[PDB]
């Protein structure tokens, strides 16, 4: 995949500051409008732009504040953009097009869509933005993916045939990043495929909405019983967690005797990789002395 | 900074007629802080937390069956198989009473196993561990927590604004490959300052949520009627996971938008673009011929 932006520098003066697009292909016919989201630019279309460029003009700016365009001094609501992305399109005279959008460049270009439906040819689009009823519908992509895990066949081909949980999941949910070496001292116990049952097994039996019926019931049993005992208790927790989410965190702290908890900052599921010294450090002032 | 070496002489114990291996480091005769790791780790992940703990206590941390530098045998490695091992690891040390810190289905062993023996648990320490999770439609939550974050005041900003968040955590975490230090480098230009980064926090705050921001919600909810009722030329393109646009909403925008054609990328989590470029492209650049209108009569 590209990394270099071999487009010629356009700009375009809008509202007293000066935009940066990039503007290739034949002059003549409907142009192609891409436009990015947050926190991107058209740096994100550079390897896409190629494809089309040969048989339609591709424009792609950045919205004002970002990319190469100015940093006028504005609060940059959503209301802005569109004041500078509507004035952006008629600075250029254009008149019909097709929109490419993604993100916030989708609520851009339907938005100027719904307001300009006669100059829109086409859309294409992904991953925008869409009105979410209530925060319980907000998408967690995770749902199904965990899902997926947990099939015997999706899910193994995933863990056990492309050992997604070593090449995917560990570093995904360490927040700062993995190195190689570090990696490397990971993949070792699991180089060939035949050795990753284990690693597909866990998944498949975590306790979630009672299924499987066998370790929910061991789960919940032993859960009662740390409500139940004095025994000392210390809980690491971070934001935004994976299986415990700071709620549960809280729950926890109402419910369970004898529990101190310590916050460790930044943190999905491999805490120990992100914060190894104040879970260590704690830990050892936590135990009584000798 | 954090250490990425493994400092630690393997020790080894026969357990069950496999060799299982473990840490072991500090002083003796006391109550022993026994370690206990997940999935898909070993003993490796606690190497950076003992060296805090062994100036004063014993630390062992064993490898489970057919992880880390443990035997392989011929097991389902069901729960009850790891519980089997464990169980006798633990008296083939001859440990006594234990202090437990323990994670993920380390944690699901090691509350088993001081369920099972409470007299011999002094303490337990934990972190990200497994305990009945009640519904899918609650949990998982992180991608909830997040947005909630970006949009809670004062946390928001020091997220985005002071840690700039969204350029070093949401944009390479929301690729499925991993972007290039080239790559980075890039996108982080224009927002080396601090005070540059004021976009990027406001999008999150005018995302359309429970109505809110009002002006927003209206605008969104227009030009998705305006979407469902118009026959303009549609073409999806999303990728699995997904993160705005998970499968199965992409599955019932197919059926629900008119004159849609959709196009799976493969994987991809919000920024598609930097997983399957070439794809997005060439299908764009096939799609557009039958977007012409022929000169009407």
């Amino acid at each position: 995949i590209g990394t270099g932006f071999p487009f010629d520098p356009h700009y375009v003066e809008v509202l007293g500051s000066r935009m940066h697009y990039v503007d290739v292909g034949p002059r003549d016919g409907t142009p192609v409008l891409f436009l990015h989201g947050n926190p991107t630019s058209s740096y994100l279309w550079r390897n896409i732009i190629p494809h089309v460029a040969p048989s339609h003009r591709c424009i792609a700016p950045d919205l004002i504040g970002m990319g190469k365009s100015d940093k006028p001094d504005l609060d940059y609501r959503f209301d802005d953009h569109v004041r500078y992305l509507d004035a952006f399109i008629e600075a250029l005279g254009l008149e019909e097009v097709v929109l490419v959008i993604h993100d916030w460049g989708s609520a851009l270009g339907f938005h100027w869509a719904k307001r300009n439906p006669e100059r829109v040819k086409g859309i294409a689009f992904m991953e925008f933005i869409r009105p979410i009823p209530t925060w319980d519908e907000w998408p967690e992509f995770a749902r199904e993916l965990f899902q997926a895990f947990r099939t015997p066949d999706v899910g193994r081909e995933l863990i056990i045939d492309q050992n997604a949980f070593i090449e995917g999941i560990l570093p995904k949910f360490v927040v700062r990043p993995l190195t190689e070496v570090e990696m490397d001292h990971y993949r070792e116990p699991f180089l060939k495929p035949v050795w990753r049952e284990p690693l597909w097994r866990f998944p498949n039996e975590l306790p979630i909405a009672g299924e499987p019926a066998n370790i929910w019931a061991l789960v919940e049993a032993y859960m009662n019983w740390l409500h139940q005992s004095p025994v000392p208790k210390l809980l690491f927790w971070g934001t935004p967690g994976v299986l415990i989410p700071p709620a549960e965190a809280a729950r926890l702290a109402e419910s369970l005797p004898n529990l101190k908890t310590v916050f460790i900052g930044p943190g999905l599921h491999y805490l120990q990789e992100d914060n190894p010294d104040l879970i260590g450090s704690e830990i050892a002032r936590w135990l009584p002395a000798l």
